[PDB]
């Protein structure tokens, strides 16, 4: 199943679209330009791309690193990004009270890993009627995702996307299993499947052979941080890093699917 | 180090104390019954009881199933069960805006699981200056523990409680790694270190085993949900008096 | 189920028997000097014992670690343990003709869990008629037991011991699950189920927790690779254990 | 590091080689049928190969389930084919007697992942001087496979493969960490890293997805089984084999790229 957004088809047999950001707004002038870099890059190369960034990131390391500048200046910055670049935006909600004005601005609204299963966040959502980004969190199963998703259908919401983010793998560590990406198209009816890379690893050095061996299972998009200059990619080297990503996809999804 | 609720002394060096109740409130009359049982077989077998029952059910079958009493009423049956049994009482809080109205009535708050790195959760808990159970996630070492008392000692609030509640092990199973009490009392000051057995668990075959295992190691509390909690705590209270009377080695 | 060995009775409601002694065998002196004080601090507090060593290593740290004095003069030694102590022994075997010899002195004999599921070394060890001591891998699950106790019995051989060693958890670390205890008593016949401590530890500090834990879970017995508990810390650590167990095995099952 | 097996070349950054086979050897006719077929389809898709199958299944279930022909009826129909085909072979060895009798013929001899940490059998199989692939144990993490690597080293064979198999995840699953690729060539001196796809899968429908995850990590080979309820049905071999060729002519194509 596809999803529309905005001029931007997303699906597991369309050509991959970069969910590609940063943590946390914490500025106007420095988003916008890192932004505009991967407006440039995406452009460049023909990849279709929406923009990322969480306004209240509230896991954070120390209580009083910066949470980022919240809703009501998060909309405002998030305004301005659709209006220089007429890109679509996603971005996190933490409480029910939320959903309506991030989805008034924001073209998906994304369910944090750690509410997954918070039931009135999910209905608070589903009733927003936005295409939702589902965190996929790092204790659960791939065939368990269909429960998160049968909450959102009865609640009225059928966009959804499910994001791979990896799972727990002993102490403080997360380990990717390739088999869980066709498992959740299995078993939740073919919705469009991505794969956040970032939180997915603790080193940057290994982000390229985990992205192409995730796209190698044919997926709807990637998802990925990068800085100005841990996990997150340096931003210079976006283009290089996206030419490689395109190729494989390009390559994976010109053939038919093999049935085994 | 030890903390005091009300009369009762809770630490690593101390006779266990049970917490128990429900899981969800559904009503006053089926919570007094039920709290009066526990009251009635941990007196006479004399073991230190906490009530513990959650207002809310977060995470819900359906998106139209019952979710419990909610905070208005539950605090209130709370309120009730203290002025009864005169026994301290324990819920979980989940939005930062309920930590002080729960502070109000429930001797100890519970920080959930799926919250427990939630920053602004945690300093309105520490705000409340109350007695913190802290639940650790089921993806979360024993060693990163002492991070999340680290936020809660900036936050201005060290009268905490360390709840292990099983680690996971592959896919939709949990395995308790017995090692990492040791761990917990090591790196976060020595710290009440209590147990949930129940949510540790997948069948309740299992739970005198596994409760009998980890109190072996020490513990401050046992956290669970014939008459077989009689029978069940005549056993624990058993280890936990030999454990608790031999020295530390 | 029980098994007598000697005059030992092992079994998941008898007294806690202890396993342990020196990693490999070298001479007769230093053998019998360290057996001497496992033998005096066991009489002491009333446990039961039974001796053990490697007389043939083949899972060793470097390829030129001592392997041991070898099977001819490692069974002279055990011997000499035997006669001078009147205890049983337990030793690994690695190699299918090694099983009868071995069999001939050392009481119990261990499958190292490497070659758990090795079908000729389980039947030649079946065949001795011995005790054996099936060391469980890390990686085999606690239900999965079973499937090697069949081929002991397909060979012939009901004798078994279950040596619970830790489970793979995630990269370079082990973790026991005390559930895991439970499994292996109800589907496999409730045969001598018995706590090898030393082998998840991280530090040889967190041995006693960890024995305890296990221990609480009701076992025949201890077993250890004895991070590895120093030798005059024994008796402090074991007067622990025979209090929990003294306990635990007082108590009816539920 | 690249390693010569008569005129292939192996190594990570090389087209990618077949290591492709049976689970064990039940006939001569058969054996040849299945090899004449793996061949002929890699030969025509230009793909290095090596045929593979056990002699003995030293670890089934029952003591009274088939092992297949035994060692000595398995060595004459490795000779066979190497005769019939001109192709190099590899097989497993359970016990250190075997290896320099299995090494006469069979140009590359497995370590089972059991017996990784079988010390007189590292010694022994690393004395013939042959070829090694090391089967990755599911309870031995990438950065402990370096000890492993070093005992080689210490016995004086540096011809290892390392072969990829999956990591115990919980009870009775497993799960193949992408990462562990990469971490191997980093702490194992770039020796030759292959994935046993076969092994690291409960179910046959993810074959594909999962083989082609691994060789976009950029890898020296595949390992597999085919039949004709893991291993590939023979006959889809050439459609498998198209898509896995695609993906590392691919990925082989493009220089490596530092992060
Ligand atoms: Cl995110
Ligand atoms: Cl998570
Ligand atoms: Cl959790
Ligand atoms: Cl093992
Ligand atoms: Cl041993
Ligand atoms: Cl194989
Ligand atoms: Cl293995
Ligand atoms: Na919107």
């Amino acid at each position: 199943m596809d999803i529309k957004i905005n001029d931007i088809t997303l699906g597991n047999n369309s050509p991959f679209v970069l969910f590609g950001g940063i943590n946390v707004l914490e500025s106007l002038d420095s988003t916008l330009q890192t932004c505009a870099h991967y407006v440039e890059v995406t452009r460049k190369l023909g990849i279709p791309y929406i923009f990322k960034a969480s306004f209240d990131k509230a896991n954070r390391s120390s209580i009083h690193s910066y949470r980022g500048v919240g809703l009501e200046e998060g909309l405002k910055i998030f305004e301005k990004v659709k209006a220089e670049f007429g890109i679509p935006v996603i971005t996190d909600v933490h409480e029910p009270h939320q959903c309506q004005p991030v989805a008034e601005v924001c073209d998906v609204i994304q369910l944090p890993a750690f509410l997954a299963r918070q039931t009135d966040l999910v209905v608070a959502m589903a009733k927003t009627g936005n295409v939702v980004n589902i965190k996929k969190p790092q204790f659960l199963s791939p065939s368990q995702m269909k429960n998160i998703v049968e909450k959102f259908h009865e609640a009225g919401n059928g966009k959804l996307i499910l994001c791979e983010r990896g799972s727990s793998f002993g102490y403080d560590n997360l380990v990717v299993d390739m088999l869980g990406f066709g498992v959740m198209k299995q078993t939740c009816g073919n919705l469009p499947v991505i794969f956040d890379v970032t939180h997915s690893l603790g080193r940057r050095a290994q982000a390229l052979d985990l992205a192409l061996a995730g796209m190698a299972t044919r997926l709807a998009g990637l998802f990925l941080e990068s800085h100005p200059d841990p996990s997150a990619l340096p931003l210079h080297l976006l283009e290089d890093f996206l030419i490689r990503i395109k190729a494989l996809d390009d390559l994976i999804k010109s053939q038919p699917i093999l049935t085994i």
